[PDB]
């Protein structure tokens, strides 16, 4: 059960210069966070990472995930969240389940912030909870998928 | 450990006439879901459920945790989140964890329902995950909690 | 065949102060008139009437319709027309016939008075006629029952 | 004791092609239900029909009643509601009654249709109600102007 | 087969004096146009032309068309496009197929003309092509025509 | 030397109400007053008057205008002003000078007569002098007109 | 001579928490604070103290004062002065000086801040100058009555 | 009958650059145009002619108007049309007729030159004539006066 | 202990006209006024009136106060409220109490009076109490003074 | 003679996952559509398809075009439409016909989609005509060719 | 070769407080840095320094900049860069190089200083070196008149 | 000492067509400039230069200039500037100073150009200057760094 993480521009920044606003944690601390979430609940989950500052890239891997054995994605789109009709299109065709994770709270910010085009194309939106975050979104992820497939049945 | 979960106008008529937007699942049903989760989970945590239409109650009882033995708040205050300034300030004045909550992706509704006062006052917000975001609030919740104590030793 | 009548904020003040816009007749005066109207064309109707000035009130007097014996709802929502989400709400889950009136023409007034977010969830909306408006309700409300229930058959 | 009714643009189109918001009966039918209740109450009441789709039409026809005798005005600018300053400057130039209907709920539509110029300008305002509206109307008309007479005496 | 050409207020003086930004060709001029495409390429289509300065004459030909043999309608509905919800609403009940044409750009030119009401209630809109577009339109309306017979059969 | 005195909607029901905002001197008055103004200066001008309530008459009689012997046109658009794209293009293919009048001062008014959309096709604008406003129009006509002819020497 | 002071939603939180922007003042203490001020001048006023975070209970006590001996009401609507028509509208049916107080300078905080409903329906708004501002409202209060009685005689 | 001719920042500079859209005539030059229609019309006028670039100083001057036997103002008050209120309540106080004129037609400019606070202030406005518009001015507030002192007698 | 204070654009004009808005009572009597209410008091202060209609000229004289032993500015900026960023920083840099004042309550006017960059600058505002509220300024600038020298020692 | 078809994000996803909005056809099919319809038209152009993800790759690709043998660009940027300034710029710098096309009826979408940057540098916009729209632009390309040639000679 | 260098309202004030936002440097400083750059380069440059609260003193100056041997001037208008039309007006008709310059990156601040008239009237425009901005100007000017002499040989 | 130049979309594209607004300058001629001045200064700089129109590009250079010897960023984001706020939260975490560019005034140009995200996050902006703004961006860029290093000792 194949878990699509993807990290919008600026995330690999994230911690090596501790830039106050976002905090401490690298990128690769976040994922490694994730693991180890995945192991200490024996979920049935294998994470695959992806990074990019392209808008491109993005759509591009969203895209990818459609024809494969890809189960779900957790996204934190970054500052596109608040620009990119077209990742919220590319979200919208994915046809399987699309989480979007904020470290920072996002409504608590500036004004160009507070909409997020993505976030109305997912079906759910976490923010404001730091790496934590991205935990939440998989054990809502779980529980989607969980109630998908029970229904099949 | 307590946390006081506060519900807002209108959540009270969940389900029971199955009015599409908001589901089949009773708010009772709803906080069955959370006491089974923190049972299941075996976290150290008492609840108190509370839901009213009154702005007023819900400033009411943010304060009245005040003083108390209340750890933390998980709140959804339903049409109040884009009009009520007042609870918003309540929020503010807490001097504890509040996590929102909304059933529905609010971002992806009407203009008027976009805004949130009081998720912008809240730490983190969660929404569009139907009854299982309470559950999402309750993990941040407890994890929020640790931390917090993990730092006081 | 139960009608009830909601009356929101300060429209209990009507009258008593002569206070110019609103007019000389009291609240009680225009349920007065309301009841004349009921008999003195014999319609089949008992009217509940209810005046308060809390938002919440209205909310829970609009929901314990909702099992009850009460067939539709006429309302002056007042000033919270404008403003109430949650009042909008409330009506759109009545299950029943709303009818909105307004003794003033809100259409003429100030800017802020314009929208009316209740009178939207309403299935139709009076105003600028005075008391009168109340009584074009009550007929409305007749023949909106009549039909619903000629259709029954 | 004349009263006109004027029908604004594509309101004579009703009914005809079934289209759905504003229902199946036509603006003919519309018209033998007013006379219907005018006769079924025993209005002391002659009505003059008039439809156009041209704004200089709808002025021309408000213009034409100040000098007659005719006694007030119940009208449906239709689209003309929202646009027309120069049909609400008539309406103001009228001196008598004048009554504005909807059909449809014209707060609970597009945005551009929660204006209307003509609406400001009329004693008020009924919306709504679908053909029944007209009839509410003919009710108030004959009270506004029973209560103008009495206190002439 | 026959086709409706509606040309709104002010097009009948294109061209006469050259006045730069529409361009040197007279609206006859674009009518014949029209024929000679229709007859090089053997279209089984008569055209009837219609040009007005009257908001209320389009609305009548558009709905005179209703009951006709008239298979589709091609306008350019002139300046009226971006304030008339009148043949807006017109054109939705048309029930039948309508394309908008304009001479120029109407989203590189003022503000107050990007907006098209009309536009947004049509199939399709074709701008910018000076007198082709409407011969592009002609194409686009025996395409959609052929199309909605062949379904038909 | 002919001038064309167009006339919008509902200024032919001037002064006969008193209706307090225009004053007491009726549509006729006015051009009595004009004429007075030409004989008395002995100019030497003929002047065609024009009331209309329809926006396609007032287009008609601008463009009729064109090929003629009209030198001028002097305007007053009435509420058409605010809203009317259409006679502004009239106006702006009139190739003859136009000048627009208000009785009234059109900036210190409600915020949707403050636009003029005519005026700003128009070479001038004159508010707010009450029927002499025409006069001055007249006079700026004249000098407008024998500065265009001296000039051709 | 009675006033009656209004406290609106969470000013009964102040200064017990220190929560920096209100101060460290309570609100108990505000009250002190005003008594003595009544006593060190000798003005002949007795002080009713109210305070609540419903904005039902402002309203049912702005018209609580109408039939009594009340002269005059200062009050601070919190959180409500921004979003309260219904508190606006008690204010202007209070027939009597109602004075608005703010602790701090709401000009100078958010935009969503800065509007006062309940302060354009007072006669006159204090904003500020913390604790102060309420004894500034006394001092006004006291001369304003005086003025009103003065007159009478 | 003296009257105050006052003109704002930057028409000294007229002219002298030609700088195209105000066109070829000095400052000067439209004083000497005024004199001059003043002498060829007998007007019983003496003119004082004012220019500044200060907006205190145009205040200054309306303010020195009010003791003196200055009958009446025209007054260009160019970029601080815009801008200046203090100029507009200025205009307010003046207690005597006061003639806004504007070389340029204000209403075909700029969004930001559209809005005249000033000219709102005052009892009439002349816009886009050129020079010609301060005589046009002149005609005006001689009838203007005229009729002051027509209606004292 | 020195108190300025500085008058607006327009003040000077004050009750001279009785201009009704802003009352009967002249600029010179609201200083009297002040003086008055410093002696009753026996409060500790001189005051310097300063009444200009430049803008430069306030800004000159609140950085006139900063070098000196001027403790305080009580200022009515006048219709510069709204416009002047100047003014407003000035205030800013005055490291000194300024509290502004308003006779009218700029709430309840025009919107583009609703804004004071002044005001938002100064530690508090006082408006709608006519001339009594420079009294108020008074009063709350002896006590803030007081109070900042309290803690000095 | 050379024509580049740029196609933007996500429509490469057409009509694979059938997602109702857009229909059916997927884009190779529309680009043989597109083939089809040069070859039953004898049209004498060869094309060169291209579609991405990138705003990037839409920018070069328009560059490209510069230098070379490229006669036309005809482009859906597909949500870029209304975002991109950037491809807005490269469109004007391209110096040949750009035309834009859209499936759907952009105008009668969600407000963030009727604004299109890159439609208002085309010279011509066609939407909402499905895959016909394409068609349409090669026969509006081939004639803007045609006539560009013709002046040539 | 004469540059003038003028400093708008406040810019006196600099350094003299520290007042942080704009730094320890006060104006005569910021001259005497230049002086400095001027001849540790050996620049053909004469300064002329002028700094000013009043809006109408920087456009006199602009203004007596016209006729004389002034080459060019480096402008800082400070709070009136965001509100000064006039200003903006003058620096259009100064016919020679005008350079704005800004301490602080506008850009960076509130919404109300973003805006700049001024700038947009400019040639160019320089923000946020603080005192080394004044320099960069003076480089540029001298570029700009070397530039503009070259071309004339 | 090390600076990267950074051009965004279509810069690349300067000269080759002399397409007016932007010049005949090349940008390879712009970075010859560059070299020259830096050469004719003995300054001591390494330039990198770098081109691209990928958003992407832009962001991955700034991030890629973090852990390396690069002391600083001029940039010129070209369109990017007015959208992108992935490319401003570059820039903010950058830690090395950042100039922003701009061969044009943006804020003489459309209102979709004056807003710069990209520029509130530089410590400073220069636009207007033509290919001499980054000569201008050079030498504060060298006395900025010379700032930053002359303090740590
Ligand atoms: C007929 C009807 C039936 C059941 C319910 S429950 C309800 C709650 O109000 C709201 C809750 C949210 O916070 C949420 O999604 O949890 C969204 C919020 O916008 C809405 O007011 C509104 C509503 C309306
Ligand atoms: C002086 C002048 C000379 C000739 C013409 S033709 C004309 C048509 O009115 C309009 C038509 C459009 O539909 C179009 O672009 O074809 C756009 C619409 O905005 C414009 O008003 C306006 C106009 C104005
Ligand atoms: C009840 C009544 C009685 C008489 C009249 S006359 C009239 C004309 O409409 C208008 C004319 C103006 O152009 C003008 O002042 O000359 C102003 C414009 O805003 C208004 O629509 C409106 C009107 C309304
Ligand atoms: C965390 C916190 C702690 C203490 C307090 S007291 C309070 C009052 O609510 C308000 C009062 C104002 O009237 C005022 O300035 O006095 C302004 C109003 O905007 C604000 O909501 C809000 C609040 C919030
Ligand atoms: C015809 C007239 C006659 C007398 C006066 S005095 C005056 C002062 O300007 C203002 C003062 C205020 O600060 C206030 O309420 O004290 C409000 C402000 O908006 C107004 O411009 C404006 C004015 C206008
Ligand atoms: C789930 C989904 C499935 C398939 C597709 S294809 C697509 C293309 O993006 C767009 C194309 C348009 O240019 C058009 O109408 O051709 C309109 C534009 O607003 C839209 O973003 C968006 C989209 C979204
Ligand atoms: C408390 C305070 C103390 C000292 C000073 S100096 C000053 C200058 O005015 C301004 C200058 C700018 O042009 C600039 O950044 O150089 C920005 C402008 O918005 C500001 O008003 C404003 C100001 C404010
Ligand atoms: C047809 C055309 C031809 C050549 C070029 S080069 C170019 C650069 O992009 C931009 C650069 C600016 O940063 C600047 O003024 O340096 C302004 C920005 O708004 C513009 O997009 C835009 C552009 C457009």
């Amino acid at each position: 059960m194949k878990i699509l993480v993807i990290q919008g521009p600026n995330l690999n920044m994230l911690g090596h210069r501790d830039p106050r606003l976002y905090g401490m944690v690298t990128l690769d601390q976040i994922h490694e966070i994730m693991q180890t979430f995945v192991k200490q609940g024996n979920l049935d989950v294998e994470l695959e990472f992806f990074q990019t500052n392209f808008e491109g890239e993005i759509i591009d891997k969203i895209q990818e995930s459609v024809g494969s054995d890809y189960e779900g994605i957790i996204i934190n789109p970054g500052a596109f969240s608040h620009t990119s009709i077209a990742i919220a299109d590319a979200i919208m065709l994915a046809g399987k389940p699309v989480i979007e994770v904020h470290l920072t709270n996002i409504q608590a910010r500036e004004e160009f912030r507070k909409n997020s085009y993505t976030g109305a194309a997912c079906g759910g939106v976490i923010m404001g909870f730091g790496p934590l975050g991205y935990n939440m979104a998989l054990m809502a992820m779980v529980n989607i998928l969980a109630e998908m497939k029970a229904f099949q049945e």
